[PDB]
């Protein structure tokens, strides 16, 4: 016809807000029939105009992202392709904050926009442990050592090679190269054992803080840009509590889900109970608000002082739900 069908016209405007923290990203993926990543990554390409950039033909984007998409498991309450758009677009809107403005290049951008794509590519459910103590294929390729990271790249990669889906096509040698290890070096950083490690280096560039007059960041070297990159993505893997309380809570009950099923399985198998994986002997509350004082809130305040005053907002907004979730703790 020429014309968007009405729930096409919907998405669309559900998508004007693709720059704002508290995008409905579940009701983009109602809208776009389980497209979310798709849709959410073609509109930030459109946006920071990456196409052109970097000569990808539109179809092959398509196909690519379709055929990313389509290896999250639609059975994975929490590791799926929501949850992927989600990190997409918080990275997106990281990368827009004024203390970061013409620090990164385009390809840097690039970089840490596919990382968030492919970053729990073909996730099953289950934690690195889990597939360690089966002595489950993957262990085995990957020597027990960031089992399911490695495993996300290999796929994220992989993919490029089908009918259609090589969106780097047209970068030259010098550009791929740079890119994949970008990519890599972001995605490895998501593995939660690395958590403190980063957090500590963090700091210590906070502590150094260097800015332009008109106060945008300093980054001299690629071991600062690539930190603050691996920090930017982490920061958005671990978002879901700075998000409005009906987006969060949507994410608890997520990641609850998951969590229990791997205990179910451990339980059945005969094997130990996994931490936040036992439903007949959870604490959902009194877990979120240790969630938020040991591993969210110290990230994000760290965060919030390299890009201060930028993300007040969302510290305030963490503050919120941590308070509510502490006031409703069954004493
Ligand atoms: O993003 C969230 C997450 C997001 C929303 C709600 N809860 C989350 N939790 C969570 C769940 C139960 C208990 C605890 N705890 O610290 O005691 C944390 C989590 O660990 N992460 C990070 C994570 C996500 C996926 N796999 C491992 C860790
Ligand atoms: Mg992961
Ligand atoms: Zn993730």
């Amino acid at each position: 016809f020429g014309v968007k069908t009405e729930q096409e016209d919907v998405l669309a405007k559900e998508l004007e807000d693709v720059n704002k923290w508290g995008l409905h990203v579940f009701r983009i993926a109602e809208l776009s029939g389980n497209r979310p990543l798709t849709v959410i990554m073609h509109t930030i390409f459109q946006e920071r105009d990456l196409l052109k950039t970097f000569k990808i033909p539109v179809d092959t984007l398509i196909t690519y992202l379709m055929t990313l998409e389509d290896h999250y498991h639609a059975d994975v309450a929490y590791h799926n392709n929501i949850h992927a758009a989600d990190v997409v677009q918080s990275t997106h809107v990281l990368l827009s904050t004024p203390a970061l403005e013409a620090v990164f290049t385009d390809l840097e951008i690039l970089a840490a926009i596919f990382a968030s794509a492919i970053h729990d590519v073909d996730h099953p459910g289950v934690s690195n442990q889990f597939l360690i103590n089966t002595n489950s294929e993957l262990a085995l390729m990957y020597n027990d050592s960031s089992v399911l990271e490695n495993h996300h790249l290999a796929v994220g990669f992989k993919l490029l090679q089908e009918e259609n889906c090589d969106i780097f096509q047209n970068l030259t040698k010098k550009q791929r190269q740079s890119l994949r290890k970008m990519v890599i070096d972001i995605v490895l950083a998501t593995d939660m054992s690395k958590h403190m490690n980063l957090l500590a280096d963090l700091k210590t560039m906070v502590e150094t803080k260097k800015v332009t007059s008109s106060g945008v960041l300093l980054l001299d070297n690629y071991s600062d840009r690539i930190q603050v990159l691996q920090n930017m993505v982490h920061c958005a893997d671990l978002s879901n509590p700075t998000k409005p309380l009906q987006l969060y809570r949507q994410w608890t009950d997520r990641i609850m889900e998951e969590f229990f099923r791997q205990g179910d399985r451990e339980r059945e198998r005969g094997m130990e109970i996994s931490p936040m994986c036992d439903k007949h002997n959870a604490s959902v509350e009194k877990s979120q608000v240790g969630f938020i004082d040991y591993i969210v809130h110290p990230l994000w305040e760290t965060w919030a002082d390299l890009v201060h005053p930028d993300a007040q907002d969302i510290l305030d907004t963490l503050e919120d739900n941590r308070e509510w979730y502490q006031s409703t703790i069954p004493q």
